[PDB]
């Protein structure tokens, strides 16, 4: 990974030293990327919704997953769930049981420094992952997106700035999410958003991460040819307000 402090070396090193898990998944992959793409042709509004008990900016839930998944279901064009331990109170449990229990397609949401975590994603019935080019070098993100294409996935790869997108592009990521989140600070700063999207050519699926809590905030994104919108944390805390943002 690259030179990082604070909460995200911590979490960076917990990925390193994390054990390979049993589990072997139950159906074949169904490409978040590709099912994205269908919403968009049936006009039908793409939610990527999240299951996460806490977050590093304060988030505190607790929420059955199954049922929340269940829940969620009908009406998302996928799920991504939390693996991550420390900060987000998650685990590989979380996944196997909702991938296993639900038919959407499922990213499996944690900090992937290497290999084995993308098996372990999956094994566990995940798929796709996500990579983040301000946690991983240029040479590792290559190599780790080249490696879950060779397990039949498409990864997401995650940037906050016009340095990560140039990454990203020039790696040839068909497959992004544009986070408003800061990983060192935690502020949602949506300064560059508008911008980013405008820089990501058509043909690459994008979906923006941002606070999302209000409708009116995915119909101005999707103006600008947003494809799908991952929303965390007020469907954690309302999971009710999914109608208002698939209506
Ligand atoms: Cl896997 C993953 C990782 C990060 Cl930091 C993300 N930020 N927004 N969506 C994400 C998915
Ligand atoms: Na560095």
């Amino acid at each position: 990974p690259r030179y990082l402090k604070g909460w995200l070396e911590d979490v960076v090193q917990r990925s390193q030293r994390r054990p390979s898990v049993r589990a072997s998944r139950q159906r074949p992959i169904i490409s978040l990327k590709e099912r994205i793409l269908e919403f968009n042709k049936r006009n039908i509004t793409a939610i990527m919704a999240v299951y996460k008990r806490k977050s590093p900016s304060g988030l505190d839930v607790e929420r059955d997953p199954i049922e929340y998944a269940k829940f969620m279901e009908r009406g998302v064009v996928g799920l991504a769930i939390l693996t991550e331990e420390k900060y987000f109170n998650g685990s590989y449990e979380d996944l196997r049981k909702i991938a296993s229990s639900v038919s959407v397609p499922i990213l499996m949401w944690d900090i992937i420094v290497k290999e084995s975590q993308i098996d372990d994603a999956y094994n566990l019935g995940a798929d796709t992952v996500g990579l983040i080019v301000k946690i991983l070098t240029e040479r590792e993100l290559e190599s780790l997106l080249e490696y879950a294409r060779s397990l039949g996935m498409e990864p997401a790869i995650v940037i906050h700035d016009e340095n990560d997108l140039d990454i990203a592009l020039r790696i040839g990521a068909r497959f992004i999410i544009i986070t408003s989140h800061d990983l060192e600070t935690l502020e949602i700063n949506n300064e560059n958003q508008r911008k980013l999207i405008s820089m990501i050519p058509s043909n690459v699926v994008k979906v923006v991460a941002s606070g999302i809590s209000e409708r009116n905030e995915i119909e101005e994104l999707y103006k600008l040819g947003v494809n799908a919108f991952e929303i965390g944390t007020s469907l954690m805390r309302n999971p009710e307000k999914i109608k208002e943002f698939i209506q």
